[PDB]
């Protein structure tokens, strides 16, 4: 997160860290045994880390649970990043409380101008590299489809939306991938991609979760 603020310990209780010896992607807990992330975060041997604030210090609220199954969207295209969404099933159910909680899936697609909360442990600099140990937060609006397509000609599908600031300075970044975009208490986006971080006229691009609710529910009900 570039240009954000320190969330505070366990203020984002649905935020998860994906760990394969090290943090490499974020995700969102959608019920006691399933996590949603980005398909481009896929790898084998994932451990899901819940209740994290400082990912380098055991602080007392963590739950470490290995993944038993990963399901990349059947139509994921790594060349275009279309359908950049993935489901992860935990080997055992997490213990839910005030500091570890699931986030609700949307019943409708959010509109441009809606203010959302984006979070992650990603890079905090636009020209440089500095990774934080504690969770960072960013409030950003959803941008209109026309401004999104004008910023990324020929690259925005119906499964993507832009959020952020066209003036730059505030954006998600590498290491935030897979993390949540929450608007009005519902998961509306997944950190997907962008050209650099926090660059002028290059806002962040996010997976449009509302298009995948039926696939998520059907998959969870059968796995
Ligand atoms: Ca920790």
């Amino acid at each position: 997160i570039v240009g954000g603020y320190t969330c505070g310990a366990n203020t984002v209780p649905y935020q998860v860290s994906l760990n394969s010896g090290y943090h490499f992607c974020g995700g969102s807990l959608i019920n006691s045994q399933w996590v949603v992330s980005a398909a481009h975060c896929y790898k084998s041997g994932i451990q899901v880390r819940l209740g994290e604030d400082n990912i380098n210090v055991v602080e007392g609220n963590e739950q470490f649970i290995s993944a038993s199954k990963s399901i990349v969207h059947p139509s994921y295209n790594s060349n275009t990043l279309n359908n950049d969404i993935m489901l992860i099933k935990l080997k055992s159910a997490a213990s839910l409380n005030s500091r570890v909680a699931s986030i609700s899936l949307p019943t409708s697609c959010a509109s441009a101008g809606t203010q959302c909360l984006i979070s992650g442990w990603g890079n905090t600099k636009s020209s440089g590299t500095s990774y934080p140990d504690v969770l960072k937060c960013l409030k950003a609006p959803i941008l209109s489809d026309s401004s999104c397509k004008s910023a990324y000609p020929g690259q925005i599908t119906s499964n993507m939306f832009c959020a952020g600031y066209l003036e730059g300075g505030k954006d998600s970044c590498q290491g935030d991938s897979g993390g949540p975009v929450v608007c009005s208490g519902k998961l509306q986006g997944i950190v997907s991609w962008g050209s650099g971080c926090a660059q002028k006229n290059k806002p962040g691009v996010y997976t449009k979760v509302c298009n995948y609710v039926s696939w998520i529910k059907q998959t969870i009900a059968s796995n």
